[PDB]
């Protein structure tokens, strides 16, 4: 399992639980020295245990999908929540079992149905570290509206964070003070299952992406990414979804 403690978090503290959240993550083998998630993973070992303490050291415990870093589900005090997807349904075949009750959120977990439940896109939602002690306190008591916005908060300063360094640098640097996502946060979010691609098929290309990818960059311009040798391979992306997923 990892945990993090937002009671004396900082900068280094989330830094340091971002680094292991990612060393948590099984790979087989590095694609240009970046981890390749697993192709799959049979029964309960898909899922790493994520727990969340916040200010006021009240918890929840998140289920995370290790071959894509999927947040399925989480367990808050006695009750069990799932995503409305069938991904979600099999993780709950495997985690929280003790849990006294199961209840399925009105929305699946991707972005699309995530922004129309919380009424606001992304864009519009600021994130930070103090914003994920608000996400943890929503979340421990059910209310499917806040809820929402809770998660859209926890997937960018978990997962999103965890797949881009540039995303823990944006993350650590609301430690106190939350912001809506810069441009290039939203655009790498975006772009992850195709930056995996290229960076894949790379390899048997010369390091050259078969198609290029457009990005946002840190000064919010449009960047046309055409061979592994750009920052966003060489420092930025952290893991790999693998072409099979
Ligand atoms: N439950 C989730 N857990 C982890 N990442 C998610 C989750 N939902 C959405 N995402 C991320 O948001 C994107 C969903 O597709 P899209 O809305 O088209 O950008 C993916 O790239 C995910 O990395
Ligand atoms: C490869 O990417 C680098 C860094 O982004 C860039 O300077 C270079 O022009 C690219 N090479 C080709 C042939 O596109």
């Amino acid at each position: 399992d990892v945990s993090f403690r937002l009671s004396g978090a900082d900068p280094r503290s989330y830094g340091m639980f971002i680094k292991d959240l990612r060393n948590a993550l099984p790979f087989r083998e590095k694609v240009y020295n970046i981890p390749l998630l697993l192709p799959s993973v049979s029964g309960a070992g898909r899922y790493l245990l994520m727990h969340l303490f916040n200010y006021d050291g009240k918890t929840i415990t998140v289920a995370v999908d290790v071959t894509n870093v999927y947040i399925m589900g989480y367990l808050a005090d006695t009750t069990s929540y799932f995503f409305n997807e069938p991904a979600a349904e099999l993780a709950s075949q495997y985690v929280f079992r003790d849990a006294r009750r199961k209840i399925t959120l009105p929305y699946s977990g991707n972005y699309e149905r995530l922004q129309i439940a919380a009424g606001k896109p992304r864009e519009k939602i600021p994130i930070g570290l103090p914003a994920l002690d608000s996400a943890i306190s929503t979340l421990l008591h059910y209310d499917s509206t806040a809820a929402a916005g809770a998660l859209l908060v926890l997937i960018q300063t978990t997962a999103e964070a965890a797949r881009f360094k540039y995303i823990e640098q944006q993350i650590q640097e609301r430690a106190y003070r939350d912001e809506v996502p810069s441009l290039a946060t939203i655009s790498l979010e975006n772009s992850w299952s195709g930056l995996s691609k290229q960076i894949q098929l790379a390899q048997g290309n010369n390091g050259i992406f078969r198609t290029p990818i457009v990005l946002v960059d840190n000064k919010g311009n449009r960047v046309q990414i055409t061979n592994v040798t750009s920052k966003v391979v060489t420092s930025n992306i952290q893991l790999l979804l693998n072409t099979r997923n």
